[PDB]
């Protein structure tokens, strides 16, 4: 590879230097003949030997980070490491390790255009924990302190590392905070079809539904590898907001609510090659991931055809337009809505437009930044945004988010 | 490898085996992706391009190793020998040509691919010639607004001296001017190539949509200044069906896209002249032609128009003006019969067209990226569509303005 590549913005005309792809760790699934920047997933445990130069990876760039590489304590770290992988297989990170890597997990994580925020992460360790009773605990204080009664605070909790593949602790929720979804005997969906399955797994290890359109999905809870275990959230630590509109009086008579706190907890977390399978980290809504997936997506919500119904459009056409006009709509309501009950949430073009000053910024000061086009670009009015118009460069640096298979495709029960 | 790709909406699995056919390179390397990025002969460089080229002729028409193939390849051989190039026959022109457009993996048009009309122009000799069958181009595509889609293919490069080229990015665009203020009248992607044809003497009338002279170079000569005949150019008032005031805003727009800038290489063989048209997907105009802040940057005008909130950007008053400018686009085309197509019809023929391709073919290489329309992305069917881009021969390629490599003789 050659050391310095170019990016242009064609909006712009501003050009800048990728240097830091030289330190990229993992395959793209690319190859000089094929491009798979549209597959979702392109790309048993670590050996002695796989994990002692991955273990110096991190260390040697933690020490770098902070201003003593080569020092003393630097050197005592790497040899402190080198044992404990010598005499156990595995390490244990300190708590500014531990720090560290999550921020930069969410740093160099591509597809995410949330990340001017990365260096302001709350990191709970919750290492120590041993069931999943403590898992409810922290996932609860998380909710908490992240929720901060609407003033949202993005957060990670990281519970034990992987050992051995058979005492994985793992949320088998996608979310902390998502709508169970019922297929009826007629074939038709209430709720939130993207949940289905996970409802029916919820339903099987116990769960009484209440089997309406917006109901808060239990917490199943795996700890140590045991069977994972139901929890029902405090619904006081649920927020929520309707959603209404500002201009049709109608759109609250949809009944139309969404939860406040996005907080994906299905992703992987690695670590200096240490493995982290339960991570749930939380941010705040772009506007747009409730106004146009959640709401609109046709295997999801999809309520364009009801809302079009309200606003009286022609919908014998496509070329009214009639999908575009209520896909506006929704998402004028959504962030209207939030922006009403002083709940976080930030509209596609101001985020987009912090993306572009964040990733000039991480140019100039880290040499790059990896950026997944394909998904940093918003799912409507995409070329008014700017990062439609910036070229982009993608690699993978570690830390990183990862994605693991669905836990109940690989748990064997007790 | 068998490669795989899913629809997440629909759940359908295609498998691609036609990638591995192909020989030119992506941009990627394992370790990085250059998806977005927009840019990413001699005797013994082309016999074997054009042996693959003759190749895939013979077994497209099923006579792979016949008397005529085995006959083909020798006569090629021993053309290249003798002149160190070679000339394909028409049919094989007309079949390039049309599996050009078939691999151009940014194109959600392709559908249509085998519907081609391909004009021969390989014995034009001077930029008059060049000017006559463009003439005739425009005016077969446009066909008074029952567009059909077109090629006209000028000589192949031989020296690299003696290039033609239209010096135009496009057949009909419109000009743009700097302005004494430090604004831009008309259309500021145009501003440019404007300047060169002042220059070069044409009297501009300073209008926002003045249809640009055709600026021609044929063999290598300088170019030269032609305008085409004015009943030629079929243009489109754009009005609003609800909004009354959308007229009095003065646009227009073109019928005809005819993109006149790129390279068609076909069999190892370089066209640098080979301007091809189709028909316009709305958003092209509606989105990007007039609201790329460095295109005509209309949105403020017409929100204002709207009387939208635009103090904030969460009101969305960006957003909503763009749905209603699509909207008089696609309404003004259809009232005048001019054909035009949306991006929910196009997207959908789109995803059809991959079905077919990845049964007859066994695939389709696409360029997500180029592919999912400007706006309302993903209530269109490609944005939930896995695709995998790869090059594949015969294709149309970016080659350098004229403008920056000619020695003005
Ligand atoms: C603080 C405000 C944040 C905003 C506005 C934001 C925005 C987004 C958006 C819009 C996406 C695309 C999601 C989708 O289409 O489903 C995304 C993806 C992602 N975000 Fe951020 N995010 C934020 C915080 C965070 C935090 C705190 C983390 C981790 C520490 C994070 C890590 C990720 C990752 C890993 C992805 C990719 C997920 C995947 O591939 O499934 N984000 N983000
Ligand atoms: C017949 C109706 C057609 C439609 C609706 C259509 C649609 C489109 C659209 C929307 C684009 C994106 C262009 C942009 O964003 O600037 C495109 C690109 C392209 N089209 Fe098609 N197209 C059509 C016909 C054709 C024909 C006849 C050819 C060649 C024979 C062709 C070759 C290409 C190529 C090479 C590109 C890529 C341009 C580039 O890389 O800059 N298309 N098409
Ligand atoms: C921290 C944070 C803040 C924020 N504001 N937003 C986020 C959004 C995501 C995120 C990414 C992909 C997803 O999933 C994509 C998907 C789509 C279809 C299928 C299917 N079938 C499977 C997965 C889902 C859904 N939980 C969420 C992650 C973190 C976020
Ligand atoms: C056959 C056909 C039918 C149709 N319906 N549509 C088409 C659209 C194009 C097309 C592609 C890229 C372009 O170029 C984009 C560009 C952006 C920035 C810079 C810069 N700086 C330069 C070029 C331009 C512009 N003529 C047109 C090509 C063929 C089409
Ligand atoms: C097929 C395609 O890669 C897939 O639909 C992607 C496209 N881009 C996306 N971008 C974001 N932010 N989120 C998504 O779920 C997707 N889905
Ligand atoms: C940087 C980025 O690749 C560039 O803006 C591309 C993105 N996708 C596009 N898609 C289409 N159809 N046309 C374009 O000009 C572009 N521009
Ligand atoms: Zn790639």
């Amino acid at each position: 590879c050659p050391r310095f590549l170019k990016v242009k913005n064609w909006e712009t005309e501003v050009v800048l230097t990728d240097t830091l792809h030289l330190k990229s760790t993992l395959e793209t699934g690319c190859t000089e003949y094929i491009c798979m920047g549209s597959i979702m997933h392109p790309s048993d445990v670590a050996t002695k030997d796989q994990l002692f130069p991955l273990a110096k990876e991190f260390i040697d760039q933690y020490y770098s980070s902070i201003k003593r590489f080569g020092s003393k304590a630097h050197m005592e770290r790497l040899e402190e490491v080198n044992k404990e992988i010598d005499t156990t297989s595995t390490y244990q990170l300190k708590d500014t390790e531990l720090i560290y890597g999550a921020k930069h997990a969410w740093r160099n994580a591509s597809r995410c255009v949330g990340r001017i925020q990365w260096s302001k992460l709350q990191v709970f360790d919750a290492r120590d924990c041993t069931t999943a009773h403590g898992m409810f605990n922290y996932i609860c204080n998380h909710v908490k302190y992240a929720t901060n009664k609407g003033n949202l605070r993005s957060a990670i909790t990281i519970f034990p590392q992987r050992t051995d593949g058979k005492h994985d602790f793992r949320v088998w929720n996608s979310q902390l905070i998502r709508y169970a979804g019922y297929k009826q005997p007629d074939g038709s969906t209430l709720g939130d079809p993207a949940n289905v399955q996970f409802t029916e797994i919820c339903i099987q290890q116990g769960w009484k539904p209440p089997r309406g359109r917006f109901d808060v999905l239990p917490l199943l809870l795996q700890a140590n590898g045991n069977d994972p275990e139901l929890f029902q959230i405090p619904p006081e630590l649920v927020l929520e907001v309707p959603i209404r509109h500002p201009k049709f009086e109608w759109f609250k008579d949809l009944g139309l609510k969404w939860y406040g706190l996005p907080a994906v907890s299905n992703m992987l977390l690695e670590i200096g090659g240490l493995e982290f399978s339960a991570c749930p980290f939380s941010g705040w809504y772009m506007g747009t991931e409730i106004g146009v997936r959640d709401y609109c997506d046709n295997s999801r919500y999809n309520i364009l055809e009801e809302v079009a119904k309200k606003m009286n459009l022609d919908m014998r056409k496509t070329s009214s337009l009639w999908k575009d006009q209520a896909l506006v709509e929704i998402n004028i309501a959504v962030l209207y809505s939030f922006q009403s009950d002083k709940v976080t949430i930030v509209d596609h073009h101001s985020a987009t437009e912090s993306f572009i000053k964040h990733m000039e910024n991480e140019y100039r000061c880290r040499g790059g930044c990896p950026a997944d086009w394909v998904w940093i670009v918003p799912p409507m009015s995409g070329s008014i945004t700017p990062v439609f118009h910036q070229e982009m460069l993608n690699y993978r640096l570690t830390p990183s988010f990862e994605y693991q298979p669905d836990p109940w495709n690989t748990h064997v029960w007790k």
